[PDB]
């Protein structure tokens, strides 16, 4: 708790990367982000923005990441698949010598 | 965390104005282990995460098992209008509703 | 500690008869930010602490300010009506009979 | 390290629902019962003993068992019943089995 | 903190003028164990604030307590004559002219 | 039992006794196993529901304790009361 | 294999060839493999203890290896040279 | 982290004593020098600059460059010249030099 | 030269210019060496006698910065003023 | 040599000979040095780069490794048996 | 510091133990142990006490460990020379198979 | 601590009446490295213990080095008659040497 993302400095996100049977699956941990300025732009870069709270509001609980959070990734990056389901952005992508 | 030792979940927990709101995080989670069961005192609301895949190994960084939380609150909130709602991977917990002498 | 992430505060509770005292330390607080809010059976005592202006050139900031709150979880032996508070020396010193 | 009366320290403690009786176990080893006191209404349950202290004087070899007074706040739903409750001491083990009174429709809420 | 091994007190000094300020945090401290011990140009802050009773049960112990000492050590710009101290909710505002 | 976990323990002389003493809380005393020889004295114990708390710490306990020569290692008594093991071997 | 551990690896440079040693105490080759990309080289490597022989002290790291060493294009990727001596694995990269 | 003008970060300084001059080096890349302020008396010497902040709409690509209130309190002995001392800047490098007066005749405690 | 410490560094994108940020304070351009090769660039910098503080770090320092394709490895603008190493790429 | 590193050891015990496993990685034997006491025995090995060898990254633990193992009285110290085979030293003592 | 030694719970002293051309030499570090109660007793157990400082006398500086000190070390036991000088105490006692 | 960074030694001060003492600890300390030089503003102690003997590697726990002390005070003692005793490893120093209203 308490630690945000600023514009500046993000936070990273959390992912599960494994390859299926003819896949290569990514999934980031995405709930509770519903701005479509959340962009995924060699490298994939998936970025994404969930609003702060307000300092004037007084809640007794305060315990959540928000602000900015991206994740860049260094990996056929044309046809790739996303979708945003339950709040998890599931991103589908297409020697025997010794002495 | 496992059902015996389980791992605490995130929340925010803001009174807006008619009704208190609660809301927890759980991304991606089957509702066939998501149960909040509880009584009148206290809310209690855990949910179960399946492990990995034991036939597909990665190369693992999201957190699962077993998140449980207990909420402690007082005997204003009426629990039986209750609103739950899951909505992209939130668990948003809707639940409805004299001074002392200037200290010496 | 802001109003949506508060600071705790020290306090010492112990039964004196039939007067249950818990004593809060709140040095140098005004009265219009204090807010004892009472509800059911638990006490909230909040208080707001002014801070300090950034661009103002101190030599040593070693207070702690913000918002400072404390809920309290009391029993149904205690009588929520009959309480008695006071603010001695920067003491909250809370008094609340039992039965 | 040591627990004072003023600053209790915690005590090491297994709770699990029985489909009967719901157990709590407290780990209190070489206890005195003079000093052990559950003293507590039907609201919170609070397990607080007391185990004495060394001699500063006294010269021993090692000094590595935790001694002083322990506490334990136990906070119940309305579900237990509480003037039924069994309690028990063996083997350094404090075994308390309450029973539990459900109601007869729970409450099963939509989304 | 003991007598010996003093614990630190906190304290906000800022220059105001021709009145350099230092502000001690001493909530509930009784005047016959304050001592503001002075020498030739260091201000040396001592307070006792009383123990719990270890026999005696309390359910919180968290405000501390025991001896709080401070030394500060200031240039040849203050008078250490002209001083002027002030305790107030619990605070203990000191007071310094200049040159 | 490869990696095992230690145990409290408080030891004193007691004039003609020497006394240690092990805190085994709940311990079945099939598990107790108490293995010594020559002049090193070896104390081992053995001890998913959904548990409300799961604080106490359980699983394989082992001290290892190295005496002098002043003790005789043959004549030892030990008791275990109060969830107390105590062994108390003279001088 | 989908956490592993790293491995203790060090790289110098000969006049001729680019030579980096990896530390694999006991490793049986049947597990050993060096499995190389276009110019980044990772070799992996697995080393678990049965339960049914009860050790009395369990303290070598045990388990899946690896390393994923990112090379420059200065290196040719073909004639690579490696051996596995005195429980070194000595890989060399020639230029 | 980041420091401001009521807490002020520390900054890092190399301090050796020459035979003629006793040298303080201070670290400040990139600083300003209108916000650089050498205000002090001859008593402790205070160096206090000022880098300016980042804006938090901004989107950067890495912010890991320290900003803010840099302050180093700096307590001197009753050795050092006060007047003729002598301040330079090169290559974000804040080199101090401040003659030393000696005394005539030094202390020898015997034991 | 075998352990380098890492040095801080603020990138931005202004534009048609990427600009990254390296802090160096006295540093001597004869030590400063920017090697870079196809997509990578690799920043190296190099900088007992009873001192009074020695609380500034010395010694090697190094970064290294993977690019994308998305900036021209060959035109890259470099200054060092007020001990700060600027680097601008444009894109 | 003053002040050694530890190594990494398992030992187990075999139906009739008890076998201590140590991990020494390409660990010249001219420095590898096996003294035992009376019911202790002590491994001692040495394995440090040049400075004028100029590493890129030099993470593998090198120096002097040492162990002192405590044994009982029911371990025969006469005919032990020791190999070095894949950088690791089994020392197999019967009982 | 802060960190004493009870009579029951001891602090463990400093030592180096080197072996010469042909002598066994354990220093210890002793520095203001003027106690003939220290006992230095197959093992060598070394002990010494140093006394407590005053709760009630108030210094500005108490860092430094003071109480009980011991030291037990495993290892001809008869012949040991002792030596306490400056502070220190000096004390002097007397397989190429492969596969 | 080498004497560029140097390590900090214990000490113990404490005013007794006509005197204020300050106590180091510097056990086996030759005194051709033990140097109190300082003029009157402050009092900085100095000491060097000599590094392990290079042809002596041992099985090594007590520290070596270089140890420094500054002690700031004010212009109160005489620092004329200053006394220094070092017995048993123990450097003794001996320096001898209004209100204000009730607060509001």
């Amino acid at each position: 708790q308490q630690v945000l993302g600023t514009s500046a400095r993000p936070a990273v996100m959390p992912m599960d990367a494994w390859r299926e049977g003819d896949k290569f699956v990514v999934e980031f941990d995405l709930p509770g982000i519903d701005a479509d300025s959340l962009d995924i732009d060699n490298v994939v870069t998936v970025r994404a923005e969930r609003p702060a709270v307000d300092p004037n509001r007084e809640m007794l609980a305060s315990e959540r990441p928000r602000g900015v959070f991206s994740r860049q990734l260094v990996l056929d990056t044309a046809r790739i698949a996303a979708s945003y389901t339950e709040g998890v952005l599931k991103l589908q992508i297409p020697i025997s010598i010794t002495r």
